[PDB]
């Protein structure tokens, strides 16, 4: 694949769609899903959520120029706001000159919380759980034999205590679960429910909440980009001066939450539309993102911007990125499936890596514009 | 208006649309926007964002039972995830028995930031700006005649310093701008750019960033709800015990960020789908919400839950809520306009007040389910 899409910006929607179909070797019938309204039929929509009266469209777009670990990728995006897609495509074009985006990710590990109340010895009860951790892990894994055969499963447990709250002592167990190609919510919740009776027997306490955490800080995806000063030169400003301006803008985000909120919103402009296009839960991605940004005790920037030993601008994005290829609405929505086909992703972590590349690109675009006006 | 919508959950989509069309007196043309797929014309879609190749549908639903300061309201929602609309609807049903949701909001005030670097005396420059604030405020208000004539504009300035960063001393001025019925980005960005030269002249620094803040903590919207124990009784648990379980779930969120993230995500399950239904920017609402949740230096719960002196469960939500009745897709998408019609909102702050009511109801529904689920 060549993702450069020359003159895409100026083609009609129909022409653009035909080119995409040609590049990818889409069938006529796949192209029909975008060439005509109504790919989400009403019997599917009506079964997805409650009280349905119709469907609501947003535009479906494709960003150009992306390249991830040396492979060109086409990126579908669904959103209402202008300039997002153009900026992403432009920053991807710049990145390609220097190797594109380089990405990595952790295993798809999600937390399942099990909250325990009713005991006067939470700190002791924590150790009772840990002593019996293999038993707990085995009980969790008995509940999803398929996931274990797919290469996932409950890997570990961690236990945290809150001995002094206004509502009395609490203990919180986390199952740590590899959820393979799912976002993970229903997969881990089921394990949390399975182990609850055993945790009650061990601790002597009462289990209350059994629920994933959206702070998915064991499910991290990472992206890098590099930009040279020559690329950032304008009529008004040297590239070197733009790079210094971007570093100043970054330091401003790092110290001031009023700026960090906006800086990180720019990142989510790039990410959330890919999450929507793939039928994934964008509230989950947002909650993970912004809670992670404040993990230090200060709400700061998700990205970093620095100058390397050659004077080049180097950016990173590392963040939680819980997404699926299966589960929820990813399989339900025919255009979610088409998006995954467009992307060519074969694992959920591959999708997560593309997401962070797009977020990094969108922040780059915002940094560049704001440093050059 | 009566928003109870009896039997709604079991009616066909077409019958549901008929029933709300009767209640509202929707025109033929309004109803027909949902007779067939494709209500967003491709020429409008193509003008909205770049590189458009088609459209992407999500389900469009209406939550029932909502009442805001005594008035029934119907709430359109666009989202992919189950249980949200039902939970919001059921908690709204319970709320009605005790007066519905009570709401308030601040004026639609947004921050514009102007970042100034390279000043050798930033703390002194800040006073030079504050002395000249009327001048700055008048410059800000020079160009947007329409906003001024509608009762908005720049109201004030504040100035903050960060004298020691790794990139040297920074001054940051904020324009405080009433943006009336807009979210406000273009309004405040434009003002930030306009005032920049003058600030530079006063301070002697280089202006760098000129840009809104999404941490819209002067644009707050507030909701309250009340639920009695009799309303919460289940087969297994008294309503009193359910209240205690909900308070336990709240305290857990207040102390543990791993729970708070999830808890707040449930609020946003309620809010974001209304933002989407009205053509508004949900990334801006998300950023304001979650940044606000950590203003203290601890990432906590946006909602509060207590028991009052009568033993009733009382909940609050106060948060930033920047939304528009105008701008972008809110104007150009025919269903964003239909949603506004369904809602009956006449100002952006009224839309914000409904948003927080729905977020509050969603969080209550989520907690209630988790607090009452038996052990397996
Ligand atoms: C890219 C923009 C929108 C237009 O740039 P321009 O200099 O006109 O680009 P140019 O015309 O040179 O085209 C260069 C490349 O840019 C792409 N491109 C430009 N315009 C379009 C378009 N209309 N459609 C598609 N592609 C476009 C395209 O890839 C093209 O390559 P090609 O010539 O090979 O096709 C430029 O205004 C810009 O970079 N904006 C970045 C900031 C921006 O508004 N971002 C949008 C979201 S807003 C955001 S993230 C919120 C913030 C800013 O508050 C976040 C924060 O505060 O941090």
């Amino acid at each position: 694949l060549d993702s450069r899409l020359p003159a895409f910006r100026n083609l009609s929607p129909a022409a653009r769609l035909d080119h995409i179909g040609q590049l990818l070797g889409l069938s006529h019938d796949d192209v029909s899903l975008l060439a005509n309204a109504g790919a989400l039929p009403m019997d599917i929509a009506n079964g997805m959520i409650e009280n349905v009266i119709g469907t609501f469209e947003l535009p479906y777009a494709v960003a150009s120029n992306f390249q991830i670990n040396g492979r060109d990728v086409l990126v579908p995006l669904v959103v209402e706001e202008p300039s997002i897609v153009a900026a992403a495509s432009y920053m991807a074009k710049l990145a390609r000159a220097n190797g594109g985006f380089t990405t990595s990710s952790s295993a798809p590990l999600m937390h399942a919380q099990v909250q325990i109340v009713g005991i006067q010895d939470p700190l002791n009860a924590r150790l009772s759980l840990l002593r019996r951790k293999d038993e707990i892990i085995e009980l969790a894994n008995r509940k999803d034999q398929l996931l274990n055969s797919l290469g996932g499963g409950c890997r570990d447990i961690e236990v945290h205590t809150f001995a002094d709250t206004p509502r009395g002592p609490m203990l919180v167990a986390h199952l740590i679960v590899d959820v393979r190609d799912a976002m993970g919510a229903n997969t881990v919740n089921t394990m949390a429910e399975a182990v609850a009776p055993l945790m009650e027997a061990i601790t002597g306490g009462q289990v209350r909440l059994r629920i994933l955490s959206n702070l998915a800080d064991l499910r991290l995806a990472r992206a890098q980009v590099r930009i040279t000063p020559q690329q950032l030169e304008t009529a008004e400003f040297s590239g070197e001066a733009v790079i210094e301006g971007i570093l100043d803008a970054y330091a401003f985000a790092a110290v001031d939450p009023y700026r960090a909120a906006t800086h990180n919103k720019g990142i989510m402009n790039g990410i959330d539309p890919l999450i929507v296009a793939t039928g994934n839960d964008w509230r989950a991605v947002e909650a993970g993102a912004h809670a992670y940004a404040c993990r230090s005790g200060h709400y700061g920037s998700l990205t970093t911007w620095e100058k390397d030993n050659n004077g080049h601008l180097v950016g990173t994005l590392e963040m939680p990125m819980p997404v699926g290829l299966v589960g929820g609405a990813t399989k339900t929505h025919p255009l979610a499936q088409l998006s995954l086909r467009i992307l060519g992703v074969k694992t959920a972590q591959a999708l997560a890596e593309i997401a962070v590349a797009v977020g990094l690109a969108q922040n780059l675009g915002a940094m560049r514009a704001l440093a050059t006006e």
